[PDB]
Parts: structure tokens; sequence; C-alpha cells
């Protein structure tokens, strides 16, 4: 996956007009948008097609899929019917649940990203202790795309070690949550950035600023 | 107190076709006043499906969204879900206490309810979830969670969950029917059972629901 400027916009504004306007403002800097439940549940799944129509961007559906296999299959099918290129799935519910997602992705020509570890303080309670084993499970299952946390670069580095250099790794928690763009890109292929851009006084300047700070990594 | 679930039976409406979902739900309306709507139907037909179910049927709505994000995003998901008219939302506990608290805070502000999913009914649950389950449940109790979801397919584990949360907590349980769980055995511990495919794929969903209810008649 070739992500422009190694920068994925997390578009979590819940108003359609604002989401479209802000994305338009930063479109010269990105070609990949992560769309999650805040926007989808507020404005409907048709928003995905609208983004492709306006911007021609790739769309990663950040749905943190975390159900039983039967239900995971249906969620993936509905998501890809809406035009998402990829979907993010939790590993914590186990291998069968991940495989259900991999199957639908293969059938529809899409990708699964496995979330092995999260960026927020609560991740320490249960997720961190399982993370390495979840990553190894990804490797065993043939997963090639992963998500890990900007807010713990030592843990992000370990994730990169487990999955190898061939795997693709994207990383949220940059900016608002404290992660540094450049340090994160030592290990991740691309950074995910939400509020630092879309809540900035000037989103275009914020995006340009982040890119300037990593210019030697592009 | 607790939501008064008719016949201790919650329909899991996971048909993705709007017409079929409406037809089947209408057919079992006399048996069930509480419907669980998840992402298969919502992602296929929109959040307005909650609006349509409320209009068409006299049913409470539990949004089974297994909320599993960071606190910031969890708050937004809960807000959007309650805005659409869901009475309650189901949340994962494995992302930790801050993520659960975010959901509780929104539910409190908005006059709605959170259900905490402490462990799951499928084989994959054995890998990571089961080891964390007792602590996730204890965390729920510590946070003031009153409503819980636990698996009918693991009776010993469902029993332990009931012990941890106490008799006053409200517990609902999926995995009955298609996944092999028994209605009566499950209601030893759960307040209500969740049933999907064995009702909505039946030639006669009303007869299927009636049959389940007949099998648990003395528990009502
Ligand atoms: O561990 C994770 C996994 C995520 O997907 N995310 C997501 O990445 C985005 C981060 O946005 P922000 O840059 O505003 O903090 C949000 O959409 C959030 O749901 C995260 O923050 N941490
Ligand atoms: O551990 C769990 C938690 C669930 O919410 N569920 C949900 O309960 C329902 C089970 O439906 P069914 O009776 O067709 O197996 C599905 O909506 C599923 O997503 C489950 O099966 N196991």
């Amino acid at each position: 996956m070739d992500v422009m400027n190694r920068l994925i916009l997390a578009m979590d504004l819940m108003n359609r007009d604002d989401a479209l306007r802000v994305t338009g403002e930063v479109r010269e800097y990105i070609d990949t948008v992560k769309i999650g439940y805040p926007l989808v549940l507020s404005e409907g799944m048709d928003i995905i097609a609208e983004f492709r129509k306006r911007f021609g961007c790739r769309i990663i559906a950040d749905f943190k899929v975390a159900d039983i296999p039967e239900t995971n299959e249906k969620i993936c099918r509905a998501t890809f019917k809406a035009g998402a290129d990829a979907i993010i799935v939790h590993g914590f519910p186990g291998a069968d649940s991940v495989r259900a997602c991999l199957n639908v992705a293969e059938e529809m020509g899409r990708e699964v990203f496995l979330l092995t570890e999260m960026s927020h303080p609560g991740a320490e309670m249960f997720i961190q202790g399982a993370a390495d084993e979840i990553a190894r499970m990804g490797v065993d299952l043939g997963v090639k795309n992963y998500v890990g946390p900007s807010t713990a670069p030592e843990r992000l580095s370990r994730l990169r070690e487990i999955i190898g250099q061939d795997s693709f790794l994207i990383s949220p928690g940059v900016g608002a949550q404290g992660g540094d763009p450049g340090e994160t890109l030592r290990f991740a292929d691309a950074i995910i950035v939400g509020r630092s851009i879309f809540l900035a006084d000037n989103p275009a300047a914020a995006a340009a600023g982040i890119i300037e700070s990593i210019k030697d990594l592009l």
C-alpha cells in the first residue's frame, strides 16, 4: 500500500459538511483516509462512496471488528459493499474471528489490518500483556497489515520486530495523544493523525507542518 | 430496578435485508419486547433502522456494537448511538477501564444504559478473553456497571460471572440455539437469553420463539 506522505487522516468529525470540507482542505497532502464509527454512525455508510467520488482516496474502515466469526463475516461484507478498501479488526477475540475477516477480504479483493495493541492508557490492563501473542497469531494466519501504538515507541518497535520488515504497519496516537511523527515512522510505514489536523485552527497548515517535520523520511 | 424483558427472551436481529428483518421481527412481536440490533443490520440499512423498529414494534433496542476503541472515540460512538434512539449499548471490557468509563459517562449524561461484555461464546474466546474475564468482570463491578453479557456456551464460566457480579446485576446471554447453548440451563444464571438464527432462519420464526418459551415456561 502506497500512502502519500506516509500520512493517513483519521476523519472522526461527525458532521458530514465539516468532514467533507476539512478533508478537502488537506487533500493535496493525503490519498488515504481512515473512516470510523463516529462518522459512519452519524452520516451513514454512503459517506464512503462520497469520499471516493470527491477525493479518489483509499478508505480504511476502522471498525475494530470484535465479534464471533459468524457476525464478523457479515460486518466485513457490509463494510466492503460500501466501498471500503480495508478494515481494521481486533485480535483479542482470537484466531477464528480474525480468519472470518480474512476470508471475506480475500473474496472481495480487500485487506485486513490486525490491531495488536492500542495507544490509550487502558491498553495496559489487558491488551499489552497479550500483544506479542496476538502479533504472532497474525503471522501464523498470514496477516500482512498491522496497527500498533505511537504512544509507546518501544512497543511499536517490538511489534515491527515480530511481524518483520515485509509487513505493513500503521500507527495512531500521533499528535493529540502525544506521539511524535518522526519517531513513530522509525517503525511504522505510516502514521494516523486525527484531531491534530481536523481540530486545528488551520487544518491545511497543520498537515503541511507534520509533513515538513518528517520531510527527510519521505 | 432492571429492564423488564418479556419472556426472558431477546431477539438477535442479524438479518441484513431490511424487508426480511422487519418481517421476522413483526412475526415474533407477541413473544418479545426487546431486540438486539447489531452491525450486520446497522451497516446494511443505517442507524435509522432503530427508528423504524421503534415505530413499527413496541420494542426496546439494545445496540450490540461491542464498543472497543479509545475513550475519545468510544464517547462519540455512544453519543451517536443513543442519539438514534438505542436504549442501551454493549461495550467490550478488554480495552480497559478508561474505555469503559467513557461509555458509562455518556450513558449517564444521556439517560441510557451500558452492558459490559466480559467474555464471549465462540471458540476463539479461549485464546485471550477467558484469561482476562474474571478481572474484566471485577473491573465492571468496581466501575458501577449494572448490566453484563456472558456466554451460554460455557455454563461453568457463566455461573462464575454471575457470582462475581452478584444477584442484583442484570445478565444477558447469547449462544443459545445455533451455537448449542440450552435455554433453561442458561436461565439458571442469566436474566435473559439472546437468540438469533434459530428464530430468524426458522421456517416459522413465531413457532420457533413459542417453542423456546414453552421449554422455559416454569422459569417465567
Ligand atoms: O490504539 C488505537 C487504535 C486506533 O484505531 N485509534 C484511532 O486512531 C484515531 C486517533 O485520532 P487522534 O489523532 O485524534 O488521536 C482515532 O480514530 C482512534 O479511534 C487510536 O487512537 N488508538
Ligand atoms: O459472546 C457473544 C457475544 C455476542 O454479542 N454474540 C452475539 O449474539 C448473537 C448470537 O446469534 P445466534 O443465536 O444466531 O448465534 C449474534 O448477534 C452475536 O454477534 C454472540 O454470539 N456471542
